[PDB]
RNA sequence: AAAAAA
RNA sequence: AAAAAA
């Protein structure tokens, strides 16, 4: 009557934790990033962003004055008050690193948690500077600086761990979030980079390691998962640098470098060639001196004792005046302005509101891209049609990408082993490239692979 | 009553040379290069080259055995026959380097005119190649071999030096023409480049001194006049390769390397890899063989006495039969078919007709561009797909151009200063580009700087 | 941005 | 691909 079908061994679940990834802000767009991690009960917050152009859009803005309510009307917040719904207290806010796009929301929305705000020195540095600068919001966050490779307990059953990576700003990290049930891994804006200018080469080793203990989640930006192949090291943009700037048969004429004031690798590169080419480096602008002078307090810079940084205006204005009248030749002037931002320093220039008067065949170096929006790009093509009209010469792009591209992910992938991955910092476009190639690798959508909108959790019952 | 003055000029001299710069092909389209020279009734001709994808759109097309004038219909080859309206006799042929673009009608074109064939030597290795192949003209021109640095006396009152630059091809050369009048400066398919890894750095003395003895003209390629900056050196795609080939923790899977066999630094750059690397360099295809070979039988590279070279199909096959035997972590194959050709070696591997198998996780490095023309986009687009469906992982583009950007050609305007500027090798758009550079530098349309067409003489008077 | 092809 | 603004 009754044959034996066969046996199956049945495994044992020792810890069962339910975990909740939440997309707050920066799944339909770029910027504004924003996500929350549960564990349970307990809430790890990453990355409070700002979204730069829907503030730009509108002509009267102050987003200084502006409540945090009429900013997420406006899309430039994230729309956190999702979180009142969410099963949880937050215990924590994480920021990966100091880009506005990570921080810029904390003054708006951080004071609302009871948690500190932990991070890397460099972004806790950036972050107290982006406090400081409002008194709408009187945001008084303990803030503490977490170092890469080290770890804090926030709970007894969650602890935070930074991982070094690379990225175009210093002291970037990879978040674990260790949970009874394994890690959580938050990977936004990062990028291999074996040969990284500043910092040592991200923790492969550790990466590896983490994969082999056991990770529940991967959360991992999808920017440029489009883009083949892999990202071209900092190294690259050091190197194109250093052949515009001494390979040339036109020493003595003026030349301006422009960056942005954060890249400190970048920066550091263009002091260090101003010492080759036997000129003066001067940082021009507020933000350059703010970042150049944070990141040199901090140790993370070195800087030659002939260099010299204004970012008063009329310091800017003097320096600006003494090149002038010593010769351009004798100067490198490394100044804001790239984006054609009004009120820069090279924008300023360009308008001829300054000492300093461009002539046929000086030579501006844009060691950036143009910001793909049509925002920025109306004030760079302004910019440099103001430039090119004094006679200016243009090097614009030199430079590399600070994202990872898709064999990038695809190694994150092989090395962290994630159960489930969770695409997310860009458009639903970006996630479509992410998703793609994670296929590839074996994920499968909406089993272990998760496409989420603004709003959404992803809940994961570990056993 | 009204009056006024004028001085009238004496009609004495304080022997007249008639320049004619003659339009050939390449002034239209990209491909099929062919300038000609004219003092007074001597012409020297520079370049001889085919376009390819006007062979490209016609089925099953033997160029080898057909007439030059259905070759000139079709319009894959200079239209010399405007040489019968031209006064003169031809005294020289000159290849600046041995690209398809500037050699491939010489088997079609030079035969008629008696004068020699003058080149560097490893350009006149590639042409005797490209005679020995032809099928349908006895051509017997004499083949002089010119080294960079070197001047050769054509006529009474003509005489051709070499100055050495930098290109994708090594022996490429700028052809000074010099007159009783001055110079004429031929610079196309030239690219500064201050640290390449094979080759000697251009020199940039000869070509002021040049400037400051007196250039009356200069024909100078437009190709990527409206790419702003300056053209990256081979070093950057020496450095993206190494990070391509080693900077990876997956050491062991399978790579594949394709590149242009004529980029002879390229593939230099990556058997030194493979050495580092630990792997044995397999040079794969036929024109691998001929190209690299003809470079190692001349000195211009150095072999390590591991590598393998085969550009015969059971060779090949075998060669790739022992490679999946052995192993594919133990070798770097390098192989002709970046552009899909058919025939190529990675588009038989593509098709599955060797006894090699791509695998899930494979890397496939296009160390080269796609290029920009409907029937290679289509190739690259099927054998990519191929590879893609075989689990490849792509690294495409990791790669530098070979031609001069915009700023380039401003300083080499300012070190050659010529008389008169007329952009050739390109289309009308690019010539556009070139245009207005040279406008910035002081040139007027139609007065000192000169839109040709193909078919058109330019003359130049002495005032 | 000018091949591949044995 | 996330600014500037003494
Ligand atoms: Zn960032
Ligand atoms: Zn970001
Ligand atoms: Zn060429
Ligand atoms: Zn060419």
């Amino acid at each position: 009557h009754h044959h034996s079908s066969g046996l199956v061994p049945r495994g044992s679940h020792m810890a069962s934790t339910e975990i909740g990834i939440i997309a707050v802000g920066g799944y339909n767009e770029m910027g504004r990033n924003m996500t929350a991690i549960r564990v349970n009960e307990d809430i790890i917050i990453i990355d409070m962003g700002i979204r730069l152009d829907r503030v730009q859009i509108h002509e009267d803005v102050d987003t200084d004055r502006m409540h945090s309510l009429e900013l997420i009307e406006m899309g430039a917040i994230p729309d956190d008050t999702i979180m009142n719904e969410v099963n949880g207290n937050v215990r924590a806010i994480v920021c990966t690193h100091g880009h506005l796009d990570h921080i810029g929301a904390i003054p708006k929305l951080a004071h609302r948690y009871a948690a500190p705000i932990i991070a890397t020195p460099y972004t806790t540095a950036l972050i107290k500077h982006q406090i400081d600068s409002e008194r709408k919001f009187g945001v008084k966050n303990n803030i503490v600086a977490l170092k890469a490779g080290e770890t804090l307990e926030i709970t007894k059953d969650i602890t935070i761990e930074f991982i070094n990576t690379q990225h175009s700003i210093i002291d970037t990290v990879f978040v674990a979030i260790h949970t009874p049930s394994g890690a959580v891994v938050y990977a936004c804006d990062f990028k291999f980079d074996r040969t990284p200018t500043l910092g040592e080469v991200p923790d492969f080793d550790r990466l590896k390691e983490l994969g082999k203990e056991g990770v529940i989640a991967l959360i991992t930006e999808s920017t440029n998962a489009g883009r083949n192949g892999k990202t071209p090291s900092e190294l690259i943009a050091h190197m194109m640098l250093k052949d515009v700037l001494l390979g040339t048969e036109e020493s003595a004429v003026g030349m301006i470098v422009t960056t942005f004031a954060a890249h400190i690798a970048r920066v550091n590169s263009i002091v260090q060639f101003a010492q080759e080419m036997g000129r003066i480096p001067v940082l021009l602008g507020r933000s350059m001196e703010r970042y150049v002078g944070t990141a040199y307090q901090l140790g993370y810079i070195d800087l030659p004792e002939n260099v010299e940084i204004y970012g008063s205006r009329r310091d800017i204005d003097n320096a600006l005046k003494k090149i002038m009248e010593a010769g351009k030749d004798k100067y490198l002037p490394v100044m804001t302005g790239h984006q054609g931002e009004p009120g820069a320093v090279l924008g300023r220039i360009a308008n001829g509101e300054t000492p300093f008067k461009v002539e046929t065949g000086d030579r501006i170096i844009f060691s950036a891209n143009v910001i793909p929006n049509p925002m920025t790009q109306a004030n760079r093509y302004a910019l440099e049609t103001k430039l090119k009209m004094k006679g200016a010469r243009i090097y614009d792009n030199v430079h590399v990408s600070g994202h990872a591209y898709r064999e990038d992910h695809w190694e994150l992938l092989r090395m962290l082993k994630p159960e489930h991955v969770i695409p997310a910092h860009g458009t639903i476009q970006m996630h479509s490239e992410y998703i793609q190639m994670a296929e590839d690798a074996g994920y499968s959508l909406g089993d272990t692979l998760h496409l989420l909108r603004n709003g959404e959790e992803l809940y994961i019952e570990e056993d």
